[PDB]
């Protein structure tokens, strides 16, 4: 099972969601993400979030298509993200994605990433159409070649990252010591079909991106 | 004097530049960032990056107007945007602004953000259409209001902020400890024309933002 949560970020960010559905995918509303869902077809089998974040005419389609919507309410000291999150890490799915979760106010995918970070140990992506962003604890990962993705990128959350090794990569680390200010931000690309990163202490974002330019 | 550095994120997240322009300012272009400056008709006193990283037309259209440009190449292992800021560090600047530094590719941003922290001693804000993002070492800092920016929060970047307190806003705090992973993000709201944000100790991140809500 697949949890994919769409949020309500500004809507020129989100993928194409239809190369994102498939049978064991479990589709989840947030705020005016729900809008989104009913525009592909897709109903979300839970949704957070007020109505008083979508248009007066988007609430009367949206109950209109599914009267029987099973919606939680907005908490007090928590986003909507957040509660659909709190809930998808309890339902033991393979992987989660937050999807309308970039863009416009920076403080909204900052505190998702903090969201990230609270739930590390959990597989749990956010994607939009540039970008798929990722926190780890320490073990050995694997990436797959994905033509959606020319770039890699490591960030250091933590103050230092120990044994970093990259294997299948255009310029290779092996057991190389990282500490966060000296250490920025490491860029590589992946060149064979599949490699791996591995780091035996610390916490570290993985970052894999795309541009215009990426369709070599 | 005054630095501001334009990058090469997505053109349409930039604000209009012409409101951050000044005689004391002294713009710098980084990669793509350079074709925005000269579109605004501002000429840069320095530009980091190469040629080849810019569109063909776009090379022709500067080195066709501009072609004494001072060009400073990419480094190792290093972003045009760090070069570009290890520079603007050293000329003693009062203030030192990045446009075209958020949106797209967010390996961008957040390598940006890593810059701002390895300089968070100095005055350095990331700037975009909707959001000016500092980060801050302890002590106790001044908010201004800003008729820009309806919303102001604060993110710990260290995995814990001591004795944090704020003065003006609409959710008071005093002498609250931070723990990263708990304390995930605090919203809130400036209620006076002036306040205040302090901390004994760790490293804290603050947004001014606004949106469509912003009256």
């Amino acid at each position: 099972m697949i949890i994919h949560i769409v949020g309500g970020g500004p809507r020129e960010l989100l993928p194409d969601l239809r190369f994102y559905d498939g049978e064991d995918v479990c589709w989840v509303g947030v705020d005016r993400g729900t809008m989104t869902l009913l525009e592909a077809g897709f109903r979300p089998v839970r949704a957070f979030g007020d109505f008083d974040s979508l248009p007066a005419e988007d609430v009367v389609k949206l109950q209109q298509a599914f009267p029987d919507l099973d919606v939680w309410p907005a908490e007090k000291d928590k986003t909507d993200m957040e509660i659909a999150l709190d809930w998808a890490v309890e339902q033991t799915a393979r992987c989660i994605r937050l999807f309308g979760a970039t863009g416009g106010r920076l403080d909204h995918l900052f505190g998702n990433v903090e969201l990230l970070l609270k739930y590390a140990d959990r597989p749990i992506e956010i994607v939009d159409r540039q970008n798929v962003l990722t926190v780890h604890l320490p073990g050995t990962y694997t990436v797959m070649y994905d033509a959606r993705y020319c770039y890699v990128s490591y960030i250091p959350v933590s103050e230092t990252v120990a044994e970093f090794t990259l294997t299948g990569f255009k310029y290779p680390l092996t057991n190389c010591h990282i500490s966060r200010g000296s250490t920025l931000c490491i860029s590589n690309e992946l060149i064979q079909s599949s490699g791996t990163f591995s780091f035996s202490e610390g916490i570290l974002m993985m970052i894999r991106s795309s541009d215009s330019s990426c369709l070599l």
